[PDB]
């Protein structure tokens, strides 16, 4: 069975930047939902697959690719978070980002714009092109994941659904985009890294 | 030149079902910003047009469909709902209901589970194939608008966009949709069918 | 684990209006790469739930939709076609048409005109909508099947990708719908369609 | 006014890896019929954009980008190819060639599986990114166009439409992707990527 992760830091935590009632609906409403559709649904495919009912198969993917793609994507985006992140990395990924994006500054803009730019619900990746052995940033809708649909490595994600701001920025994405270069956790990011 | 229409309604007038907090934000932000997005992308396309740049005027159509189907969905949206709004249409509207959807309850299950089931940012519809000559429920992703994508006539649109019920209603979005059949202007849906029938 | 079906038919039964060349590479050569892809994915697919990797169980939907529609489709197809079909049908499926599209020339133009308007690659379908309790056509993308992706029974389907008609038909996809007609196995629709009800 | 651009060759110009039937059909109808229903769609929309119909409008573009699209790829493609092409490309686009992609050898590789990876209608493309100053291969699917979907500038296309290649190749796609190397315009492309600095 998937599990509902834990947080690694408190729900209000990441104060003031992102505020304590949108981190508790998140994660214990939000995600927790889509850990438990996914589990369901991922019984119902087992059952479909041992009859080759191929209809069946076809019918849960929907269901499968969001609840699973949510799953995988808020449980990156908490370790991507620590109320001891902000400021820029270092080492090899912070020359990455300056080889591959010029600047740290310029790195930032391009994610920024890239989440920015999301018509409706979904997220901004900052990846790793394993065949291209560089950075590379890209948007993806709802909860489609980044490594699942595109082969990119995830190592840090900002979600730009409207749950994860509203409350406290309302419709201005940009300003939650801006408040939230200070609670990333690069040393995280760092870790997904030199993984990949 | 496109503009934000008035609301019908001051932004309390759904209390308690939709709160003025989110229907001010809903109007005065939202679709303002869909309103002037539209009107220049407009604007930038009669300079693609003119030119003949194909390039250009398919690289726009993202923002003229977004901000297009957001002016015309929450335009439509706003004479949907009525502090005077609720219970059930008559008529002609009903009897339709009936024929296609068993009965009113059955089309508020079906239109509530369209609406519930979209996953990211949409809408449910009630819609009047023209074709058939019947009604017809679909949800439309993000702000793609009804008419302009499947060829059906919009008749009452439900937002289930976050924004449309997060402050109130949190994530849960079935709450909203309980909610929401306070408020329907059936007047107005009745009106949108009917001009189908004349 | 999933077999290529045999046709009703021999390759060249359905001449003039589909040759047997597109026939004999459409099913020995198409449908079966479906067929043996499918099986592959599938195979896949249960190691990756058997550990839980959501990442490449999503990975592999796109080869799972597409040669898991196609070998669906084709098999449909095939029986849809036949040596002694054409004319129109009969009995409830007659009336149905007649009640849900007004006539069976009105549905004919209904149907070639969702195959005609398919963009790419695609399938126009004559299905069963079991909510309403009647007649639907739509069209479907690349190999996406009717059933599950629409919910809608299929009843009916015409294969628009061009290699079902460009060897005889070249890019007039109207002359290849016209012809289609004649070669309808109303039998097997009919039986599709009681089955509904 | 939208018109169909002459091809820069004859029809048989690309004998035996592309034959003259592919191609005349290619151009004289399939891109033909882009051309027209471009032109017809552009003046839909323009009506539309004078009246304020957004509905309209928005009823209106996957025409345009269809059509559109068809002639801007179909436009590219015709000055990709040439009889007196093929071997590797002279000069920087070589270099930019082993640096994006270790060889020119793997550089055939990936695009080669970008094309061949097309499930339904596409395009295979070798595109310049600008932001990144650097080349970057990716699929379009159907006549989506590469500048107007990904800000991606084209430097070399290529169709795998079925109707590029089915009536000489059949289902081998991979057949008709080796031999198409063997006429790849060098020239053009690098008009393309120089063009990007
Ligand atoms: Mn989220
Ligand atoms: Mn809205
Ligand atoms: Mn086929
Ligand atoms: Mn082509």
């Amino acid at each position: 069975k998937h599990s509902l992760p834990d947080l690694p830091y408190d729900y209000g935590a990441l104060e003031p930047h992102i505020n304590a009632q949108i981190m508790q609906l998140h994660h214990s409403k939000h995600h927790a939902a889509y850990v438990n559709n996914l589990n369901v649904t991922e019984e119902k495919y087992q059952e479909a697959l041992a009859k080759g009912d191929v209809t069946a198969q076809i019918a849960l993917q929907p269901a499968l690719k969001f609840n699973g793609g949510g799953h995988i994507n808020h449980s990156i985006f908490w370790t991507n978070l620590s109320p001891n992140g902000g400021g820029e990395p270092k080492g090899e990924l912070l020359e990455a980002i300056k080889r591959d994006f010029g600047s740290f500054d310029k790195f930032k803009e391009k994610l920024t714009a890239a989440s920015v730019g999301v018509q409706g619900s979904g997220w901004g990746w900052l990846g790793f092109n394993k065949e291209r052995g560089h950075l590379q940033i890209a948007a993806c809708p709802n909860q489609d994941p980044l490594q699942g649909t595109t082969g990119l490595i995830p190592l840090l994600g900002i979600d730009v659904w409207e749950h994860a701001y509203f409350l406290q920025y309302k419709n201005v994405r940009p300003d939650y985009l801006k408040a939230i270069w200070n609670v990333i956790n690069w040393e995280n990011v760092t870790e997904r890294y030199m993984a990949c």
